DNA sequence: TTGAGGCATTAACATTTGTTAACGACGATA
DNA sequence: TATCGTCGTTAACAAATGTTAATGCCTCAA
């Protein structure tokens, strides 16, 4: 992106130097909050959540460049105690102190434009997710996280719309949708199946008809649209 | 509050005036989207979405003083289409225009960090209300906004909590958990007031066991601690 | 006093989802 | 080759939620 490769040449004309992380590593966690600003370069992952009685909660991928503000810019204290995992095999990010970035984005306002628009797209992308999980139950639910994934991680194919996506197993699309047992996403699926929607072919996930999930998630796609509208166009 | 004092009188020195509106009014709507920044300064609002099928959709409520975005700053078009109705009496608020925010909050980054981190605290409230709306389903999706609705407008009491909302309804809460049927609704109520955890006196809600609901929204209780501990010290 | 309409409650059914378990396929280790 | 572990189906059962309808309470309007 334009304005994301101006914002890597800011960040490392000030010593904010790249940070190298491997699958499964945790850039921030919940236990030990640290205020941070993380500015996701390459990679994809996403962001967690594990209570008190240990149900895991996937609350939404991050695919670079992005931002991912652990802590406030004013109070400089924690929004929330979520981890950001990796899922990529490798990814690249921009670890900022939160209090230094309070100076790096008064000196230059075409960055602090760049970090304020991103963090519209989180406030907008929020509310259209909430919107369609939440009419139509746990069927909408994974029917508009497929949605999400088929705009972000979807190449054309042969057969149908391959989701570019390693290690999606069951459990983790339930923990997308707030699904806890496997064997519910799956009965889920084999209803998509029976419906000419999907195809689970290889252990890799072929969408063959994507108006179908566009009628549960018609906030999210107007949300592609109007903010992503390259990803939306690829697909239309 | 205090920081939202200074953006007042800095709003009223651009010539930027505030607007008056009343009960049932929309400030801005779905089919007519104009792009503004809204100032909330005073009263009570919702923020609700229609489907092409009439489904209405209640996605959150805003007290003043707060700010919504209605479009975008760099690409100036529209977030999302949603209205923003009045539902308190009378309401005031400071209509701004998207072209015109940009070069307002350039000239003061005081103002500017306030509105970007009121922008913060929107990102917080939505993962947390998705975490908790998603785990347990439509029980925890009624008990977490119940939760939310204790600690806005919530005063203690010799019985209970009062919810001090006018109109709150049984189909007004099924619009915040996505339940169609009101019936649906007063069914999780019952159980509700059959566990001691609320009672209903005069078409208005009283909470008695204030931490039911936290095993219920863990994430939004753990956001009211960190984004609002005023509103969180009155109740602990 | 009469009658209409909105809203809450309850019921009874249909559908979906939560929950646990058995079967079978695949990969990996020895 | 044999055998353990993970993950995907499918089933069966329990529980929650969708859906419709009848009922009773209340305000309003004439």
């Amino acid at each position: 992106n334009a304005q994301a490769e101006e914002f890597k040449k800011y960040l490392e004309t000030n010593g904010i130097k790249p940070k190298q992380f491997h699958k499964k590593e945790l850039i921030f966690n919940q236990w030990d909050p640290q205020e941070y600003c993380i500015f996701l370069y390459d990679g994809i992952t996403k962001l967690t959540s594990i209570s008190e009685n240990g149900t895991i909660m996937n609350l939404q991928y991050y695919k670079g460049a992005f931002v991912i503000m652990s802590g406030f810019i004013d109070t400089e204290t924690s929004v929330g105690y979520y981890n950001l995992e990796v899922i990529s095999e490798q990814a690249t990010a921009y670890v900022i102190k939160i209090n230094e970035l309070k100076e790096l984005l008064s000196k230059n306002l075409t960055h602090f434009f760049y970090v304020f628009q991103t963090l519209q797209k989180q406030v907008s992308y929020s509310l259209a997710k909430f919107n369609d999980f939440s009419i139509n139950g746990k069927l909408g639910s994974i029917c508009s996280q497929l949605l999400i994934l088929t705009y972000v991680y979807g190449k054309e194919t042969p057969d149908g719309i391959k989701i570019t996506l390693d290690n999606l197993t069951m459990q983790e699309l339930g923990y997308s949708s707030g699904i806890a047992h496997s064997s519910a996403v799956s009965r889920i699926i084999s209803k998509l199946k029976q419906e000419k929607v999907i195809v689970y072919k290889n252990s890799c996930f072929y969408v063959q008809n994507l108006d179908y999930l566009k009628r549960y998630a018609p906030k999210l796609d107007e949300w592609f649209y109007l903010a992503c509208p390259a990803t939306w166009g690829k697909l239309n």
